[PDB]
């Protein structure tokens, strides 16, 4: 069988490259906040070490013929070779975009030039101009803007005259309403809302540990987790029963897990092998004794209605809690009342939960370079980091944006950034680096404004 593209489809650009005798295969990836330039996320190796793939997915938006385009410059359309594509950053909602002898490739905010369209070209005389681009094609990509084509140059992701062929894998398509899909950020609740969640930042744990918590926690981002299919291609299908996925922390960016030492914790992606951390949804505890469809499948599992009991796939331990915050631990046979429902977290929680992640990482890069002088310092990062959070926590100049304003610093607040940033400060003022010092001071009042 064969699948076209259309239009609010969600995909990834694939491209491929000999690395050591090996074939490594990477995905286009930008994290959109300050960082604007787009890198290559190697997706090779997922079996072992699973990729970032939230910052890689992108909608296509828009798919106009160069008649149509003029026009708009002066249901779902299906991709069509010769098209210009509007390709809208899932993450960050900003666009694709065209910034030796090549122009740098990154996201823009908004789709009002040419330099965020990018026309499809046939790799080979297979296809021909006007029909319907196939999943599975290799294409080519042209700026709308420069005339240059996307290109990897050698890993690195850029505009020039020197051509590659991608693939734009699709990641998903129109899906039923309230189905559980993959790459989906939500909350596992426990019966009285108590969720599956870790530790508050500067926990004893080392934010390792996986409990059930109610309270105040089911509205953090601490308990904010996305389902990760073991697949790239159709990853935001529907979830099936017990179909095997990794379940990934966001603010932290560690993979639930069974370990022979510690049994269930949080481990880092670099230690996130399949066997450990596969799991499940179960319908029931009974004793399994009996395909991948390409394509979104079966819808199976829904949003609130529907109890599904977690099961470690290699081991086949049932998730459960150790007898408000008890502690989850694998168990041979758990609970009568282990069955947990699902719910979706809204665009504005996910996207700053992921805010966080990234935040937390580039401040923690930038705090282990200074423990060493005692790698370049991320400057430039830092900086165009710090600029866009305080435009983040920008009071609304001349009541809903006030309660959305102190709902994003609570988020923050509890994720522990306020004594981040104080970390950050303390460290630079034991010097008697004037930009930073400036800006995270700005944050810190950003963060406090209101409160």
């Amino acid at each position: 069988e064969v699948q076209f593209l259309r239009t609010d489809d969600e995909v990834v650009l694939q491209c491929s490259a000999t690395v050591l005798k090996e074939q490594l295969k990477l995905c286009l990836a930008a994290e959109g906040f300050g960082n604007c330039l787009c890198f290559l996320e190697p997706t090779s190796n997922a079996q072992n070490v699973p990729p970032d793939l939230a910052i890689c997915c992108f909608t296509l938006e828009q798919s106009l013929s160069v008649r149509a385009l003029q026009e708009m410059l002066a249901g779902h359309r299906t991709l069509l070779y010769g098209h210009a594509i509007l390709l809208r950053h899932a993450h960050s909602r900003m666009y694709l975009s065209c910034l030796k002898l090549a122009f740098d490739v990154g996201l823009q905010e908004d789709a009002t030039g040419e330099a965020c369209w990018w026309t499809m070209h046939p790799a080979s005389k297979q296809r021909s101009e006007g029909e319907k681009v196939r999943v599975g094609d290799d294409l080519i990509l042209v700026s709308v803007s420069s005339e240059r084509y996307l290109h990897l140059s050698t890993l690195q992701v850029d505009a020039s005259f020197m051509q590659t062929l991608w693939n734009m894998n699709p990641i998903c398509s129109c899906c039923e309403e309230g189905y559980v899909t993959g790459g989906h950020v939500l909350r596992l609740f426990h019966g009285m809302d108590e969720c599956l969640t870790i530790s508050a930042a500067d926990s004893d744990d080392q934010r390792r540990l996986v409990y059930y918590e109610g309270g105040a926690v089911c509205t953090h981002a601490r308990s904010l987790w996305r389902l990760e299919p073991l697949r790239i291609s159709w990853s935001g299908s529907h979830l099936r029963w017990g179909q095997p996925l990794r379940i990934r922390h966001v603010t932290t960016g560690r993979y639930l897990a069974l370990t022979e030492d510690q049994g269930l914790v949080v481990v880092d992606a670099c230690k996130a092998h399949t066997k450990a951390t596969s799991f499940c949804f179960r319908v029931s505890k009974e004793k399994l004794d009996t395909r991948d469809v390409e394509g979104m499948g079966p819808p199976e599992i829904k949003y609130g209605e529907s109890l599904c009991f977690v099961q470690h796939v290699a081991s086949g331990l049932w998730l459960t809690y150790a007898a408000l915050k008890k502690k989850a631990i694998l168990h041979q046979e758990g609970h009568m009342d282990d069955a947990l429902f699902l719910t979706r977290c809204q665009q504005e929680e996910s996207q700053a939960a992921r805010m966080i992640h990234s935040t937390a990482g580039l401040y923690n890069q930038f705090i282990k370079g200074l423990d060493s002088f005692s790698p370049a310092l991320p400057i430039e990062a830092v900086i165009l980091s710090l600029q866009d959070l305080i435009g983040y926590f920008e009071p609304p100049s001349e009541q809903s944006k006030l309660r959305s304003l102190r709902n994003r610093q609570s988020l923050f607040q509890e994720e522990g950034m306020l004594s981040l940033v104080l970390n950050c400060i303390d460290r630079l003022n034991v010097y008697t680096w004037k930009e930073i010092v400036n800006l995270l001071y700005e944050l810190l009042a950003s963060l406090i404004r209101g409160n």
